[PDB]
C-alpha cells in the first residue's frame, strides 16, 4: 500500500481515553520509537489523536519489520490541559513485533491523573 | 474462635483506592450480601474504609460459609462528595466463596468517575 | 430509525476484550436491564459478541428512555470455555442514562480470570 | 536517620498483582534509576518481590531526592517462568518525585500477560 510511511493494510493503531470525563482523549502526543543496533531509541512514527481518541496510518507493513518497538503517550501535558495535576511524566508501552507474522496492533490506553492502564489487542486481519 | 461476627481470621478484606487523587478512597459505604436459598439477596454485613482505604472485620471464619457473595461498594456518593459526577451508580463483585475450603479474600477496587477495576486476591490460611 | 428494538441511531454499545489472550472476547452472552416502578430488574435486551468483541443494535433512541440501566456480562461461562477458573460470577455496570439528553454509550469491558475493568465512553454524535 | 541506603521512612514501594491467578506476584524483579544531570538513566536501586508481591527498602529518605525517576518491572521473565509468552517487554513508570517537599510513594502494578495497570498512591510522612 502506501510507499515507506503511511498504512499499507494499518498494521498499529494507538487509541488513548480519558478515565476521568469519560470521553476520548483529544490530541495527545504519540512518539512511537524502534530499538537501533546501538540500542538506543530511534524515532519511528509520532502524531497526536483525532476526536476519537485514535491514531492510525503511523507505520506501514512493508516498513513495519519485527524489532522492539516503544510507544509513548505525552500523558503529562494531557492533564495539565484540564487544570489538573498527574503523576506520570508520560505511559509507554514497549513490546516485540511479529514474533511470528504480521497482524494488526491496537495499543489501548485508559488514563486516570494518577493511574492508567494500557491493553494490546493483537488481531489476524482478513478478506 | 471469634464467635457471633466481628473478623476471625479475616476472612474478607475490601480495599479501595482513588486514581484521580492518588489516595486510599476513605469513607466509601460498602454492603455486603449472601444470595439466600430462595435466590434473594440477604443483607451479610456493611461498612465504610478507614483512612487506609480499607475495611477488615466484616465477617468471621464461622460465619462466612459456602455460597455466592455481593460486595457492593457505593462509588456514587462518593464521587458525588467531591464535586464530581460518577458515571456508575456503584461498583458490584459477585463470586462464590469457600467452595474448596476456608480462604481468605481480599477485594481490591480502583475508582476513577467514568471507569473502575476490581482484582480479587485468594490465599490460603496459615499461622 | 427501528421500531421499537434495533439502533435507531445506535445509542448502547458493548465491547468486551480479552486481556489474557490479547484478543476480543467472541460470543460472550451480555444482557441488559432497566429498573422497574416496583424497583425490581426487568429484561430489556441481550445478546453476544461479534467476532469483534462488539454488541450493538441492542436498542434504538426512542426505546432508550432516561432510566437506570444494568449491563450484565457472563464473564464466568467466557472462560470455562477457555479451561480457566474465574473469580466472579459474572460482570454489571449500573447507570443512570441520559440525565440531560441522549448520546452514545460505549459500555468497554476489560476482562482477565480475576480481574476486570469497565470504562464508558458518553459521546454525543453528530452530522 | 538510615544513612548510606536501606528504608528510611519507607519513602519508596512498589506492589504487584497477578490478575490472573489472583496472588501478589513474586519474585518480580525491579529496577530503579533516577534521571542524571545529562539527561541519562542511573541506576538507583533494585529489587525482587516478596511472597506477599512487595518490596520495600529500596531507597532512604536521606537518598531519595528530588529527580525523575523510573521504575521498570520486568513484567516478561515473570510470565515467562510461567509458560506464557506477554506482550510487553516490562512496565515502566517514570515521575518527578519530592518536588514540594518528602513524600512516600506506593507503585501498585496489576498484571495480565496482555495488559497491565499501575496507580500511584502518594503519601504525607506522619508518625
Amino acid at each position: 500500500g502506501p510507499t515507506g510511511t503511511g498504512e499499507s493494510k494499518r498494521p498499529l493503531m494507538v487509541k488513548v481515553l480519558d478515565a476521568v470525563r469519560g470521553s476520548p482523549a483529544i490530541n495527545v502526543a504519540v512518539h512511537v520509537f524502534r530499538k537501533a543496533a546501538d540500542d538506543t531509541w530511534e524515532p519511528f512514527a509520532s502524531g497526536k489523536t483525532s476526536e476519537s481518541g485514535e491514531l492510525h496510518g503511523l507505520t506501514t507493513e512493508e516498513e513495519f519489520v519485527e524489532g522492539i518497538y516503544k510507544v509513548e503517550i505525552d500523558t503529562k501535558s494531557y492533564w495539565k490541559a484540564l487544570g489538573i495535576s498527574p503523576f506520570h511524566e508520560h505511559a509507554e508501552v514497549v513490546f516485540t513485533a511479529n514474533d511470528s507474522g504480521p497482524r494488526r496492533y491496537t495499543i489501548a490506553a485508559l488514563l486516570s491523573p494518577y493511574s492508567y492502564s494500557t491493553t494490546a489487542v493483537v488481531t489476524n486481519p482478513k478478506e
